[PDB]
């Protein structure tokens, strides 16, 4: 609902069709201030584009590649400095090798797995321990996950345990951060059109699925989710944790 | 979540400490108009009472016992006829026999079996039906569950294989009314003392049992039930159908 | 497994092609006595008949409508006089109205509601209650149940609520029996053609989907259901109760 | 369930008290030729005592660290010119250090969370890779998994979410080695005495928990993990791929 004097840090805006502006979009609407973290020198210049269309009087840009600790502790000390105390991180993040992303789950290399593990799981919970120390009076922390998390999806392959991976770890954090008053939810998006989508096998075929197969008989797009974001970094969600919500036309739901 | 020149109908308030007056507290505060169902005589004077906490201009109370398929057409074609389409319906419902809800599931009665599905799961279904009526542009519904519907709780027995059906009609009717664009939906309540809470054995040990055990080390309340509620009930929940959302301080992902 | 001087009850035989059936092929190759109820006339006639196929040197056939409390009272207290105490159960009943497994879930009428929860879901229960009597040292009871009472499949409609409520009940059972030394679980059959199949809107399409989506790329038989079966009612699961088995190509795990 | 003329690789005994010994002492007694792998020394001393107790009339032992691409790789190559092609593999391996077994999940180390996915997780990817070679008409792969993968237990911590990622990675297996013939399977196994449950803090309340709370009211030991494994690993549970088997006393099933 209204987010006046709240503060975000969303990690994971590319470009336009990033599920993170999506999310940035709603929250700006809603009246909260946000701070961005981003990998790549592209990705910063994108987000300054993207900005124009937001009403931050200020850009708040943090260079942050979750592989590093260094980059993730020193990255929000800074934006502690800079801007205070703040209520949520949303982290829309991950990776895997394109050549994992097809063919033969069971060909997966040893580099590859484990690389979408660091990326895709293990950096929210560093994110979380370094984002818990500006949230002195609790928070709230969101990540992005698939439904192929929960089941196997053709193709998905090496990201689908990365994404089990990544529902556990919020679990975990949800139980540990609780008596913080952090809570810690997922948000299961069904398919979107974006940069990340152009590396997984077969993503055409999925969205059409959707259309055909799912309750609601239409896709989702990054607003849909972002304002099921807002509901979970916000106190409309106060009583809930450990949570995966599925943003995804109910697909999740059916057989 | 501005919920101005929105009408929801709430089903089973029968005193202030009902989760479904949490539900109205909140849709109330947010510029909701609503209006009441309610069986019996006790909860429309309950009823009476607590309007005046809140800011309805109007008492819209409906007296519909949902053993009768006469009384809930009848009462949501009267409701159309009083104040027109309606964009949703919270259903706050169950019922079971005191014998029921203690002891050893396995001595069930096939007549307590089937009064608690009829008023607490296959109620939902038919006030869908009727309710699809005022909703042409589409709508949200949600019920109210507990885990004990997922999980075998001591016992809360044969409401436990209620809402077990419950949490499907919600997904079967997520799946057969999507395509009118109306969201089906289902919040997961942790323990909270209401007058139906006094016929389940082993209430308080639970209770405390959430206090230590889960995430946010605390029990929830009605109005965070309601905040919830208001969530799904708006189109900040748009994507979202076939969906339980569990406000239990994060109970339900622990072991 | 070896089951030597084990008596089982089988119930839910109409013909060759039942679920049941494979059940009994089964458990009779595997050396068990077994004990077989009906409901129809001809179920009867088709069990005589199939008898010759067995090497039961004896017909134990009783008449049961698990509709009728004296019915299911009465055989079971029957079959303990005439065998003496049994080692399980295997519970293979569920009915709906035909036209409650096509078009609209949401226009389910109350009495057909609650006849499918009263034949699929109760009868487990007053079935447990009367053969636990016959199980002083403890015994194995298993159900089947289908993918629909887990997630909302087309059509499957009034049954996936039965199913849900079915597989709750297992849960409930599990809990209350297992001091009693009694295991129950649930058996989640893939789609075989039977005569019950016959009733459900778009089985056939079904059947396609899962020879090209399931992991095995193929259908399961009644025969595979009873060997998982066995391995249910026997001592090797015997640390296993509240379980659900899929035995259904692997379909239950992907999306 | 006679599994003469089958061999089996189990890989994981340490002592006489690992899980994998109980599946050993199951499949000998039905039969079966075992392979072992084993990756400490001393872990091959326990296994040519513990040979003395089976009726393999040779020793067939292999060292295999599961970190190594090469000794997996050469391992298997080797298993298989020695007794030929192979039924099935039970993996019994996980790894996590002390400190992430206990205290805060969120102070977790990247080293530490990525050293856990290696051994718990990917590890089944790479042997199902080369164990598939010796497979050419089927077999059967088990995993040993545990409830923390699927819920938050309390110091369970970071070898949750590699369990999370090891029961996923059984689903993503399942699905591209279905179409092969080989069955990829977890078992769930409760708590066990073993020498890596002496690093899991809070492992002494728990197991007393399961006896006041579990069905059963009783643990489970390692031939019921055995006894289900040979279930999995044989032609009984030939129609079952994907599946999580809780062996468990029923736990799972209760809140
Ligand atoms: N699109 C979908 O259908 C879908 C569905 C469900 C869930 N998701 C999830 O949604 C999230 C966002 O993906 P998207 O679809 O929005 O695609 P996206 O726009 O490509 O976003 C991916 C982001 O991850 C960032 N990233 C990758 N590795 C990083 C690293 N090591 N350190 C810091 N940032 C890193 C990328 O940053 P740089 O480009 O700056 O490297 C990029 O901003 C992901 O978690 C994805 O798994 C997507
Ligand atoms: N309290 C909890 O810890 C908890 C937790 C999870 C979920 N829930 C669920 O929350 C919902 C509301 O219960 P509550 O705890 O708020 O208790 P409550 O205040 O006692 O409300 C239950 C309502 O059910 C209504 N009802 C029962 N049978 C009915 C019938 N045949 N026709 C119409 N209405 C009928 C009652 O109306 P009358 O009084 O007029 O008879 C009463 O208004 C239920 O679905 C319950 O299972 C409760
Ligand atoms: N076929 C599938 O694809 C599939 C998949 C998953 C699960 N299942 C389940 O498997 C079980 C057996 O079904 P099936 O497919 O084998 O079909 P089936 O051969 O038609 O068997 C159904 C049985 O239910 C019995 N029954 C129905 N109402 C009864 C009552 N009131 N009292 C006593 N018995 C009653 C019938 O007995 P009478 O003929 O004597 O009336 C019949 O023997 C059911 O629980 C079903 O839902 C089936
Ligand atoms: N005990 C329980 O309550 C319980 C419950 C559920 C699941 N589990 C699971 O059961 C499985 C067996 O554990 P357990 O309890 O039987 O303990 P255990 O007897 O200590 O066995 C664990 C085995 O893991 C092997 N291992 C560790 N790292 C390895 C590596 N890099 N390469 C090859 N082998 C490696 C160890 O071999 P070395 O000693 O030779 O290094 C040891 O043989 C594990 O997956 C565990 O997570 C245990
Ligand atoms: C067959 C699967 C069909 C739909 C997949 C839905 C989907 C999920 C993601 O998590 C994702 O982000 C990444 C995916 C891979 C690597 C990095 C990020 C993009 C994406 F389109
Ligand atoms: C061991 C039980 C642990 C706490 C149970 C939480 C709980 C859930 C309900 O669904 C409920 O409403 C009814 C319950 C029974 C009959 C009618 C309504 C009240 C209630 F307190
Ligand atoms: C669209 C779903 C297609 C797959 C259906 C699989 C299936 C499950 C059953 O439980 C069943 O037994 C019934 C007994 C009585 C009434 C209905 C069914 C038969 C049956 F084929
Ligand atoms: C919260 C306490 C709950 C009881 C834990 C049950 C349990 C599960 C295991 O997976 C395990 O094996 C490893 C555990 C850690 C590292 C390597 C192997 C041993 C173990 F006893
Ligand atoms: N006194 C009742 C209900 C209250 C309680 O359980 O604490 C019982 O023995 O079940
Ligand atoms: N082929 C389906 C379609 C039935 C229907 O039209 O409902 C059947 O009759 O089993
Ligand atoms: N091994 C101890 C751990 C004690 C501690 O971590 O302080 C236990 O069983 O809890």
């Amino acid at each position: 609902v209204n987010l006046e004097n709240k503060t975000y840090v969303i990690m994971g805006i590319a470009n336009k069709r990033s599920i993170a502006f999506g999310v940035a979009k709603v929250l700006d609407q809603l009246g909260a201030k946000l701070v961005f973290t981003y990998r790549k020198e592209r990705s910063r210049k994108e987000l300054e584009k993207l900005l124009e269309q937001l009403n931050q009087p200020e850009a708040h840009l943090y260079q942050i590649d979750v592989q590093s600790d260094e980059e993730v502790i020193n990255g929000f000390e800074q934006i502690g400095k800079d801007v205070g105390n703040i209520d949520g991180v949303y982290h829309s993040i991950a990776f895997a090798n394109m050549e994992d992303l097809r063919g033969r789950f069971s060909e997966t290399s040893r580099e590859g797995f484990l690389l979408a593990q660091d990326i895709s799981s293990y950096s929210l919970t560093i994110v979380a321990h370094e984002a818990k120390k500006l949230m002195p009076e609790g928070g709230s922390i969101v990540a992005t996950t698939y439904l192929g998390g929960e089941f196997a999806v053709q193709n998905y392959n090496v990201m689908g345990v990365a994404k089990a991976s990544l529902e556990a770890n919020v679990k975990y954090l949800a139980l540990d951060l609780g008596p913080d008053n952090i809570r810690v939810n997922a948000i299961s998006a069904g398919p979107i059109r974006t940069l990340s989508a152009k590396g997984v096998g077969g993503f055409n075929t999925i969205l059409k699925e959707i259309e055909e197969r799912a309750p609601l008989k239409r896709n989702v797009d990054q607003v849909e989710v972002g304002k099921t974001a807002a509901y979970l970094l916000s106190d409309l969600s106060s009583g809930v944790t450990g949570e995966n919500i599925h943003v995804d036309s109910g697909f999740h739901a059916i057989k």
